[PDB]
């Protein structure tokens, strides 16, 4: 039922958006069909982890028949707002590595996907008292993500270098770039639609979102480097891109002067042998052993904070538990 | 006083945004100074026609000393919201024609400039009852502009060609791509802050914005083709880019079969002689003569609609008159 409901609401949102363009924005059929296809290509095909989390939080916060169906429908629209926001970031990422009409159309896609999050909210929640708070929290999270993208993209530089290759800075990147929109926003949106936002300790929730985000990114960084492309589903480029990865920051705290010198001379290069030298350094430093322990300690902290949350918000803690299970898998 | 006030409020908005990043978003000084410079580079140096229009509308809608200073301050924040929105579109346009950290930073700039319009509104208008309506009208205008950009960029194609080279389609492009954010939005924002939105006939106002936008774009299209780069302040590329320009649509309605064939074989090419052949065709078709008459007829329509607006909204009509004078110049 969650996925079937989420897909039914997608059809409803899509039809509203496309009919609105046709009827109110003077759009010709050819462009309407082009936007239908673009929306499908960018918004469908994923696991819908962010979107489905909104639904799971709302269902749990049942602790009137008209109120239930409304809360679940609202959870679905909120879920598609995040899925469209994710679709917008991925398009922006695709421009970041690609009279060129394809580049013009990609920038346009980026702008429409973001505008669509506002359009679907302004319509489906038009009479809801939470509309203003929802829009403000969503916009603030969107800004946070762009800020996180700045921290990430400039980690190996000085915007106006391994100085920012620290665990505390790695955590700042993860929090802003990933954790706020991937873990915190779905949880918060599920709380907003349920009208149960002040009934939860936001501090413990924020802390949980940051911890789950960190667990996910450390695993993502390790997989980027060691999981082969056929198993990973993409080509891992963190070494070549000189990313501030969990592997790089952990390696620098335990490598010798000569090993650090060897790491510095081989990091951030496309050359196959330099990338392999970095992989060799990570392996020889027993980073895979340190990976297991780091993740286990984060897992212990997550498991503990859910209990503190369950003391005042029991239903919410079970939805945070399922969100965690999706990450820990 | 308007420009001095507008610049004073810029310093105030900038300081709030940058202090917020430092204090609430964990930003390091190096990145704060980098964003201060980027904000200055992208947001300052223009004529501030959109921003100053908001101020001019609010001053006029004076037909309590605490209310005046608030309305004028609000007009300034709204003006900077549009100037930042304009800055965001220009950055997006710069990406449209340019491990590349400059492209990553340009995309990031685009995203921050837009997010800043929301951040400054959410702060300065936090307790205002118009905040929700202002955000919704601004977001709807932003979407309209992205839609207009789609109509523009794909005018010479079929997104899934001279069929869309018509006066009615030219007007659809101008309305969505330019008129809504350049002429309608500054007028509407000046009305919102003054709490005088329902006291005006929106139909006549929308019609005026569309007409002024059209007058401006026809002149812009003619200047792009005939005004030399040292006088224009840029290199005119409409012919090379095969734009749906006022010159192209007017030429196609009056050219002979052989001349249309000659236009079709030479339009949309970078080759210097093909561009010159297009310029020769426009000249020989007496498009400069038709330009004068087209603009004069639009001017007559503008002058007439301001009178209808003055019947119910006198102060507003004088601000629409000054906005027109800035375009007619
Ligand atoms: O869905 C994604 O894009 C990434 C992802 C992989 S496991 C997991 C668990 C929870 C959330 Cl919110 C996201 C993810
Ligand atoms: O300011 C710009 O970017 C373009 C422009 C030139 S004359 C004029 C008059 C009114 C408005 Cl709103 C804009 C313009």
């Amino acid at each position: 039922m969650p996925m079937q409901m989420f897909m039914q609401v997608y059809d409803e949102i899509q039809m509203f958006l496309l009919e609105e363009l046709e009827l109110k924005f003077d759009m010709d059929p050819n462009r309407v069909r082009y936007l239908r296809k673009m929306m499908d290509t960018t918004c469908l095909g994923g696991k819908y982890n962010r979107g489905l989390t909104v639904i799971d939080v709302a269902e749990s916060l049942l602790s009137d028949g008209a109120r239930r169906k409304r809360v679940l429908h609202d959870a679905c629209v909120c879920g598609w707002m995040i899925e469209f926001l994710q679709a917008h970031y991925l398009v922006e990422d695709d421009i970041m590595d690609n009279p060129d009409v394809t580049v013009q159309c990609a920038i346009n896609d980026g702008l429409l996907l973001k505008s669509w999050t506002h359009m679907m909210a302004m319509h489906f929640f038009a009479d809801r008292p939470f509309l203003q708070d929802l829009l403000c929290r969503f916009n603030r999270v969107d800004y946070t993500t762009a800020v996180g993208q700045l921290y990430d993209v400039t980690s190996m530089f000085d915007s106006n270098d391994f100085a920012e290759f620290t665990l505390s800075n790695y955590k700042r990147i993860v929090k802003y770039k990933t954790a706020y929109y991937t873990y915190l926003l779905p949880l918060v949106m599920g709380l907003i639609v349920s009208e149960a936002l002040p009934t939860v300790d936001m501090g413990v929730t924020e802390e949980l979102a940051m911890l789950m985000g960190e667990y996910f990114q450390v695993q993502d960084d390790v997989m980027d480097c060691f999981t082969p492309p056929e198993r990973l589903g993409k080509v891992g480029t963190d070494i070549q891109d000189a990313k501030c990865s969990w592997l790089a920051v952990t390696f620098l705290a335990k490598a010798s002067s000569a090993q650090v010198a060897e790491f510095k001379a081989n990091y951030g290069s496309g050359d196959s042998e330099k990338v392999a030298t970095v992989r060799r350094l990570y392996e020889e430093a027993d980073l895979q052993g340190d990976y297991v322990a780091y993740e286990a300690a984060v897992a212990e902290q997550v498991k503990e904070l859910i209990e503190k949350l369950r003391l005042c918000s029991p239903g919410f803690a079970a939805s945070v538990e399922t969100l965690w299970g999706k990450t820990y898998k």
